[PDB]
């Protein structure tokens, strides 16, 4: 669903929507990805837990950051839903860049049936800055579990008898509001000065 | 708490107790371990979700396996709480072996302040059999994030001004009923023929 004119993101509908994402991690076809899935669900659960304390006070994602800034003083933004969403957005951003890169025909012509170059760009853009050396190594090792581009798209459809070309068009359509939403979240962190750069 | 004479493990108290374990993963002192924590909590949450449907029907862990065998026929044991507990026990077992190995003075004399040999034995005994080649590599990479033995024990106390010797005695005491409980769980899977050996 698109953004309102005021670009405020409603927390309830947002959480409803993003809870559809973790299951997709089996479109990757390896148990290597199950811990990532659990990790992302954890951020969603935390934001949900905060939201459920006072859906009115926490009606928008902006409100979450505002109220928590006040509630936590010097520990903010490394606290609460503000912290879980700071990490969730980076996961969302990684997915966005990865998909877009694939949709844009970016590839290694030496190895066109893979998705390493797309995941690597996605990692560099969304996460690398916030991760130390050992996590970068674990990411680099994790990539050997990544499905073939073929299989990945196939899985985003299913046995669903549809072309690669069709699947990519649907992904392209999807990316429009997905990207716009994530850009509003990143903009909100920037303007509230809530972004932390610690390397984990 | 010890086992009853009938060795039946009550589900409610078990879940209460094991929910204390995931937080310990920060005793390891690296965000490398956060996905593992989320993974283990996921198994606990799933068992809890099943238990909450009918605490009477699911009063013991044995009951879980029994009722699910019946409910799921040919998909059992790769289903439900039986599957989450099959994986939880392996995590519990890994922790047990790791601790015991440390308590038993097992070490690499070339590198005594580390815990690699203890984690490696723990991995070989609890998990290696169920994991493919890429996960074994990720485990092997993860170990470079492992704390020094010193720091690990220190963290199991805290600033808590207590000796290594003291901490290990408390761990030894802890391991008695911990181990006995886990042995009953493994025995139950064996006798119900509910163990799956698929390599993930
Ligand atoms: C045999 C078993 C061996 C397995 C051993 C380990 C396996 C490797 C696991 C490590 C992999 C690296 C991934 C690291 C992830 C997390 O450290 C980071 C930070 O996570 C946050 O840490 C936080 C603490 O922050 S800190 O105070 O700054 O430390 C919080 O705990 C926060 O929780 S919450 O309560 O706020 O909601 C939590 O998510 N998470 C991320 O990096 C996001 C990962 C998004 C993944 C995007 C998709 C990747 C796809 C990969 C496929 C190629
Ligand atoms: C930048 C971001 C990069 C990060 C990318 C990935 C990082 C690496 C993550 C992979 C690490 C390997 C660990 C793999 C764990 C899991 O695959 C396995 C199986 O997990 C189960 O899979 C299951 C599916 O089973 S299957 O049908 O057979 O596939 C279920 O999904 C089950 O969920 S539940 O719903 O049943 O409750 C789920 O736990 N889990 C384990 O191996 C247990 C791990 C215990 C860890 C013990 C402590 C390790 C400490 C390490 C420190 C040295």
């Amino acid at each position: 669903k698109p953004l309102p004119a005021d670009k405020q993101i409603e927390t309830g509908p947002f959480l409803e929507a993003v809870s559809h994402l973790p299951p997709f991690f089996d479109c990757l076809g390896s148990p290597v990805f199950t811990p990532i899935k659990a990790v992302i669900s954890g951020n969603i659960t935390k934001i949900k837990a905060v939201y459920d304390t006072n859906p009115a006070k926490f009606r928008t994602l902006q409100n979450i950051l505002e109220v928590e800034k006040e509630m936590y003083g010097a520990e903010w933004p490394k606290v609460g839903a503000t912290l879980a969403l700071m990490w969730l957005k980076r996961g969302l951003r990684f997915i966005q860049v990865f998909l877009q890169s694939i949709c844009d025909g970016e590839r290694d012509e030496n190895h066109p049936n893979l998705i390493r170059v797309n995941a690597t760009k996605a990692y560099e853009m969304a996460l690398k800055k916030y991760h130390g050396w050992i996590v970068q190594k674990i990411f680099q090792a994790a990539l050997y579990a990544a499905p073939y581009k073929s299989d990945f798209l196939k899985a985003l459809s299913k046995g669903q008898n549809v072309t690669e070309e069709e699947c990519l068009e649907k992904i392209r359509l999807f990316l429009v509001n997905y990207t716009a939403t994530i850009d509003v979240i990143y903009e909100m962190y920037t303007q509230m000065n809530a972004e932390l750069n610690y390397k984990v």
